[PDB]
């Protein structure tokens, strides 16, 4: 493959040789036959030359061509037509991906919010709620696909598969990624919880957002947080919830976020 | 070590049987063999096998690794125990890391703050600062070295090694994690530059943080931006620039943020109300 490509050019941008990156059990010769794509190397052969380099394996994906995975190929595609309301182009795309049952389905969740002629299937999304309630772990793409087909899951199912999410996702202490978007996931969640007074699980949402929150900064999803948990509070009598609601809709304000603010601003001149 | 045990445990959690992963690069029976650790993979056919799971390869390593990198190993260590204040530990972690040059350079400049006996030399940082000069893409590694080493970096450099890792730091757009570090870094160099009113120096700082923080959400670094660029513009007879600080700080105690709002109080209570001559 270009991997070696890849490989070469980070190792020269470095100004580091094949000589101080080979030693007593990977040869110059194998590094060299695998930058000119003659051979291949092991997957722990690979990680090794890119500690060595200090060159953390998702920069080298990343910095690598076009190699983008399967699904961020379709995400990019399909996040390009959406913000041009481009249903015509959304339609050849999800021709594109018939033969893909999970990705179909939320290209359709996606594309029945600007056109409502298309839209997922019952048995659609029960196929995608069965896989979830599998996976082992929830990745990206579990992650991306709850959120974009969440309005087409009926809130029972969506709680629990928000609480499989939370026990169970992938994150790294040096890629947090996923965990602000489990964050952002659990935050929606607890806001429909409020909505219909399921205050059990509002309970239950808030203590697992407080602790995704802990050592970490996250402004945004905590402005999120504290407008949704002064939501909470309201709705259950106390008054003070008014003024945590007050205070995300300064923040958002005092930074420019317009679209924040009127799209908080009017759900705080509702439900009240 | 067993890649295969960790990647058999994903694809089984799939509901993906090894006939659906088959194709004219990998077969079933090569599928199997490296998924009871009998075998190893090519690092092209495990991304391809992981592509078609949608198992980014950042996730399968984090998953079946214990074990992290070599810098992040070192960067946990000095996290921790450079939050403890220890600096019997910050000591003897600086003595098992002793052969790595930039990295020992890196724990001395951080020990320091806590402990004025140990200092990086000049000759040790300018080392490091050659090496970030020499860099043609920076990333994880460069951008930690040089947030960590600012302290004992003179300002010229510092901002020339701002320029150069603004202008070329690797861009990922799945992960942010780079691009917020480099946002974070560019504001510590405005902070500086608006301290010795390199005004020409501030200018292109601001433009280039306005592009890093827009279509992000990074509400922590657009807060202490608006406090920046407020005491920018006070610095320039901008009155309203109190008004952005103060804001700022408004933000810092809403969202509970109790050590960033007194540190930032306390600068705004010296340079907006404190010694006043004549
Ligand atoms: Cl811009
Ligand atoms: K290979
Ligand atoms: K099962
Ligand atoms: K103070």
């Amino acid at each position: 493959k270009e991997l070696g490509k890849t490989l070469r050019r980070l190792r020269q941008g470095k100004q580091v040789s094949i000589s101080s990156l080979a030693d007593e059990h990977l040869s110059k010769s194998q590094i060299s036959r695998f930058e000119r794509g003659e051979s291949e190397i092991s997957s722990s052969r690979l990680l090794n030359l890119l500690d060595k380099l200090n060159i953390t394996i998702d920069e080298f994906v990343s910095t690598h061509s076009k190699t983008h995975t399967h699904f961020f190929t379709l995400l990019s595609r399909v996040r390009k037509y959406y913000a041009e309301k481009n249903v015509a182009k959304l339609l050849k795309l999800l021709e594109d991906y018939a033969h893909k049952d999970y990705e179909s389905t939320m290209i359709k969740a996606i594309l029945s919010s600007i056109e409502p002629t298309v839209e997922p299937s019952e048995e659609e999304v029960t196929r995608l709620t069965d896989y979830l309630f599998s996976v082992e772990q929830w990745g990206y793409y579990e992650i991306i696909l709850l959120g974009n087909c969440s309005r087409f899951i009926n809130y029972n199912t969506l709680f629990l598969l928000t609480k499989e999410m939370v026990t169970s996702f992938a994150y790294s202490e040096q890629n947090k990624t996923n965990k602000t978007l489990v964050t952002q996931l659990s935050i929606n969640c607890l806001i429909i919880s409020i909505d219909y007074s399921y205050f059990d699980h509002s309970h239950y949402l808030i203590e697992k957002i407080e602790f995704l929150l802990r050592d970490e900064l996250n402004f945004y999803e905590k402005t999120v947080f504290l407008y949704v948990h002064g939501y909470y509070k309201l709705k259950q009598g106390q008054v003070s919830g008014k003024d945590d609601m007050r205070q995300a809709l300064q923040i958002f304000k005092y930074l420019g976020e317009d679209a924040l603010y009127y799209s908080y601003k009017e759900h705080y001149r509702k439900e009240v």
